[PDB]
């Protein structure tokens, strides 16, 4: 249900790429996203509290990123090292969090 | 920093182990336990919330499964299916989570 996608799909080099967001929950404590496949605290980007409006940055975090407070996370100067795979939680006050994967290819 | 471990690492099937929880970090607001070696809703056993005390049970839950305020998890009747790996998702605040993985082994 909750998904994510990549605009455009195929990113030239230097150039920006927004990874999009659709079918969040009703209700939810915040978002974290996270390079690669799966979730994982030493490949977060950032971390984000809707109620505050505050983000932190993980480890895997380039400087590069802007997340904005529907869940979107905005690349600019995209690199090879950014082609691929990122990954999406959305925690809830319940502990029972959605999860979604996305990707773009860089040329 | 935060670790886990069984008690006991070998654990007679039908019998109980307890997943001891060391080192919560401050700041939290949760606790979610998946079954296997990394965060994944599809598996989750458990989402739980520390202030309100409601543990709500994910996909991967059996019936016998205990929580406890300090996040250890108690198993009991224990079967094969039960075997191996268990993961911990420590929710914080600020959404920059930790997470750990313990196991055990049946016999
Ligand atoms: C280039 C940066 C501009 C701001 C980026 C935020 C774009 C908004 O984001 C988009 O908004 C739509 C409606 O709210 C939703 O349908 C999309 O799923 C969502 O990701
Ligand atoms: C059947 C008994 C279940 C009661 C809950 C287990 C006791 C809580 O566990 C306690 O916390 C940490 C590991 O969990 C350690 O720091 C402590 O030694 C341990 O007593």
């Amino acid at each position: 249900q909750l998904t994510t996608e990549s605009m455009p799909f195929n990113v030239a080099e230097g150039k920006e790429v927004l990874l999009l967001v659709h079918n969040l929950p009703q209700q939810l404590f915040g978002y974290s996203w996270y390079k690669g496949e799966r979730v994982d605290g030493n490949r977060q980007i950032v971390g984000y509290a809707i109620g505050t409006q505050q983000a932190t940055p993980g480890p895997a975090n380039s400087g590069r990123e802007t997340i904005y407070p529907n869940a979107s996370l905005l690349i600019q100067n995209v690199t090879q090292n950014d082609t691929g795979f990122y990954t999406l939680q959305v925690a809830k006050s319940d502990l029972v969090n959605e999860e979604a994967t996305g990707q773009f290819h860089v040329y």
